[PDB]
């Protein structure tokens, strides 16, 4: 595998930890190891199903009477 | 921001290609730039609905109407 090892830079040397497969004058890329994490974002709570919702039930009295003469 | 640091290992050191002004024994770690290996062709196409998935011939017991008197 491409590994990674750790090293522990000596007064303007990398000293590692555990011995590199490497030659002498062998280049390679080196960062100082960080911490934290990015910003997240997420979306914000909506109405859910289990809200009051009221419903649109009409009632009618269906009159049924006629006039006479 | 990080930048990322060049060094060559000379007899068992990494000598940066930039000098570098931290602590003895200041944690980093060592990438190894790679090459990447290629992929091969996958598995043949497959049988599909409309591919006919096997044979399509089936008995027309032809016309035989209906008679009356």
């Amino acid at each position: 595998m491409p590994k990674i090892i750790e090293a522990v830079y000596e007064n303007g040397v990398f000293k590692p930890l555990q011995k590199v497969d490497l030659k002498e004058g062998e280049r390679v890329k080196i960062k100082l190891e960080l911490k934290v994490e990015p910003i997240d974002l997420g979306e914000p709570v909506s109405v859910e199903e289990i809200k009051k919702i009221r419903d649109g039930t009409w009632m009618s009295s269906l009159e049924h009477h006629h006039h006479h003469h």
